[PDB]
């Protein structure tokens, strides 16, 4: 986790949200996929609520795209307040935020609703409420009294865990201390790289622990929850560039039962 001091928020996107791992225009691509797999889970109504949080937002917000329409109280989270910063900076138009625009349109475009992108960038600035600091090692994440909603009535991460854990067992405890945030019954939305053991980020080079769909789910099932969706992206040649060495992304709809 010390490492995580060297991290560059605008070198993390650059290397994977800037083509060609940011394309949206090639369908087999990384990125219509994982928009995919979000639209499709919201669209099918059943994953609803009134609060929702991000665990390990970093300086994205692709991951709440189709999610925003469902919560009307949005949490995001990060460890790094460098992090929390560039959100900010794009939750308020403010100068130089990162441009998610083809992120949205490709978000109105998947979801078929006819929306127009300024709409959907609005309607998610708007549902989030607070940025706030997290640590997923610690027992209760957040704090002792966090500003956000608890129990909330879903949760979404994406490439934490398995970036902050150092093996497996770091990885399940991290998945129950934020399991704990969740009210039972209530769902998850869990975003991950599969095999990857590194990715830089300017000068910082983190480790990562290489877990497997088999390794995610059985750890979800021992967390407490009742695996509704878990889908395998195999990582193209095209998309390897050396920013890190993962294999394939994960997809998973938890539901905690
Ligand atoms: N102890 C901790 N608890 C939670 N998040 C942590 C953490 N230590 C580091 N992080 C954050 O975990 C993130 C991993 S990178 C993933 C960023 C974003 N979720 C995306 O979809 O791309 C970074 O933003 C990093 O700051
Ligand atoms: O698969 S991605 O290319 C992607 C997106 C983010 C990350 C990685 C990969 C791999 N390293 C992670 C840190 F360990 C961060 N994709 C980028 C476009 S949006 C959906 C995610």
């Amino acid at each position: 986790a010390s490492a995580y001091q060297r991290f560059e928020p605008r070198a993390y996107l650059r290397n994977n949200y800037a083509p060609p791992r940011g394309d949206l225009c090639n369908p087999n691509g990384v990125g219509p996929w994982a928009l995919r797999c979000l639209a499709q889970t919201f669209a099918t109504g059943e994953v609803s609520g009134r609060t929702l949080i991000d665990i390990g937002s970093g300086p994205t917000v692709y991951q709440l795209l189709s999610a925003c329409s469902h919560f009307e109280d949005i949490t995001m989270t990060d460890f790094l307040e460098v992090n929390r910063q560039e959100l900010g900076r794009w939750l308020q138009e403010e100068p130089g935020a990162f441009n998610w625009s083809m992120y949205s349109q490709h978000a109105c475009l998947i979801e078929g609703k006819g929306e127009c992108w300024q709409d959907k960038e609005r309607q998610l600035r708007a549902r989030v409420k607070r940025v706030l600091p997290i640590d997923v090692h610690q027992p209760q994440p957040l704090g002792a009294g966090s500003p956000a909603p608890l129990p909330a009535d879903a949760l979404v991460s994406a490439f934490c865990l398995e970036a902050v854990s150092p093996d497996l067992a770091s990885f399940q405890r991290a998945l129950d201390h934020i399991t704990t945030l969740l009210r039972p019954g209530g769902h998850l939305l869990l975003i991950g790289a599969l095999e990857e053991s590194w990715y830089l980020a300017g000068e910082a080079r983190l480790t990562v622990v290489p877990v497997s769909e088999e390794e995610v789910r059985e750890a979800l099932v021992r967390s407490g929850y009742k695996v509704r969706d878990l889908r395998t992206y195999i990582m193209p040649a095209h998309l390897q560039t050396g920013v890190d060495d993962v294999k394939g992304v994960f997809f998973a709809w938890a539901q905690k039962v």
